[PDB]
Protein backbone atom coordinates (compact mmCIF):
# COMPACT_ATOMS: atom_id res chain seq x y z
CA UNK A 1 0.00 0.00 0.00
CA UNK A 2 1.13 3.56 0.73
CA UNK A 3 1.72 3.19 4.45
CA UNK A 4 5.14 1.50 4.24
CA UNK A 5 6.39 4.01 1.66
CA UNK A 6 5.23 7.29 3.20
CA UNK A 7 8.05 7.27 5.77
CA UNK A 8 10.53 8.08 2.99
CA UNK A 9 8.55 10.93 1.45
CA UNK A 10 10.21 14.36 1.67
CA UNK A 11 7.12 15.85 3.35
CA UNK A 12 6.77 13.11 5.94
CA UNK A 13 7.89 14.02 9.46
CA UNK A 14 8.07 11.86 12.65
CA UNK A 15 6.01 14.42 14.58
CA UNK A 16 2.85 14.21 16.64
CA UNK A 17 0.32 17.02 16.09
CA UNK A 18 1.87 19.49 18.52
CA UNK A 19 5.41 19.02 17.21
CA UNK A 20 4.03 19.63 13.71
CA UNK A 21 2.43 22.90 14.82
CA UNK A 22 5.71 23.99 16.44
CA UNK A 23 7.61 23.13 13.27
CA UNK A 24 5.17 25.08 11.09
CA UNK A 25 5.01 28.14 13.35
CA UNK A 26 7.93 29.89 11.62
CA UNK A 27 6.95 28.60 8.17
CA UNK A 28 5.05 30.35 5.40
CA UNK A 29 1.26 30.26 5.19
CA UNK A 30 0.09 26.99 3.67
CA UNK A 31 3.21 25.00 4.53
CA UNK A 32 2.46 21.48 5.78
CA UNK A 33 3.74 18.07 6.85
CA UNK A 34 2.47 14.49 6.63
CA UNK A 35 2.58 12.39 9.81
CA UNK A 36 1.30 9.24 11.52
CA UNK A 37 -2.24 9.22 12.97
CA UNK A 38 -3.90 7.36 15.84
CA UNK A 39 -7.05 7.14 13.70
CA UNK A 40 -5.72 3.77 12.57
CA UNK A 41 -2.89 1.79 10.96
CA UNK A 42 -4.13 2.80 7.50
CA UNK A 43 -4.51 6.48 8.36
CA UNK A 44 -2.16 9.45 8.17
CA UNK A 45 -2.64 13.10 9.03
CA UNK A 46 -1.81 16.35 7.29
CA UNK A 47 -1.04 19.36 9.48
CA UNK A 48 -0.91 22.69 7.66
CA UNK A 49 -0.73 26.38 8.55
CA UNK A 50 -3.84 28.43 7.77
CA UNK A 51 -2.43 31.68 9.11
CA UNK A 52 -0.35 33.00 12.01
CA UNK A 53 -0.71 30.57 14.91
CA UNK A 54 -3.65 28.82 13.23
CA UNK A 55 -3.31 25.20 12.09
CA UNK A 56 -5.53 22.50 10.61
CA UNK A 57 -5.16 18.74 11.04
CA UNK A 58 -6.62 16.69 8.18
CA UNK A 59 -7.26 12.96 8.08
CA UNK A 60 -5.96 10.78 5.24
CA UNK A 61 -7.57 7.35 5.01
CA UNK A 62 -6.40 4.49 2.83
CA UNK A 63 -9.01 2.14 1.37
CA UNK A 64 -6.08 -1.68 -5.84
CA UNK A 65 -6.05 1.07 -3.13
CA UNK A 66 -6.85 4.78 -2.88
CA UNK A 67 -6.28 7.54 -0.34
CA UNK A 68 -9.28 9.57 0.79
CA UNK A 69 -8.88 13.12 2.10
CA UNK A 70 -12.03 15.11 2.92
CA UNK A 71 -14.14 13.15 0.44
CA UNK A 72 -11.57 13.39 -2.36
CA UNK A 73 -10.02 10.17 -3.69
CA UNK A 74 -6.33 10.06 -4.64
CA UNK A 75 -4.40 7.16 -6.15
CA UNK A 76 -0.95 8.30 -5.02
CA UNK A 77 0.48 10.22 -2.06
CA UNK A 78 2.27 12.63 -4.39
CA UNK A 79 -1.12 13.78 -5.68
CA UNK A 80 -1.99 14.89 -2.14
CA UNK A 81 1.34 16.72 -1.83
CA UNK A 82 0.55 18.46 -5.12
CA UNK A 83 -2.86 19.49 -3.79
CA UNK A 84 -1.51 21.14 -0.66
CA UNK A 85 1.35 22.82 -2.51
CA UNK A 86 -1.17 24.24 -5.00
CA UNK A 87 -3.21 25.50 -2.04
CA UNK A 88 -0.04 27.07 -0.61
CA UNK A 89 0.76 28.78 -3.92
CA UNK A 90 -2.71 30.33 -4.21
CA UNK A 91 -2.31 31.83 -0.72
CA UNK A 92 0.75 33.81 -1.84
CA UNK A 93 0.14 37.55 -1.61
NA1 LIG B 1 -1.54 4.96 12.91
Amino acid sequence: SHMHRVINHPYYFPFNGKQAEDYLRSKERGDFVIRQSSRGDDHLAITWKLDKDLFQHVDIQEMGKVLVVEGQRYHDLDQIIVEYLQNKIRLLN
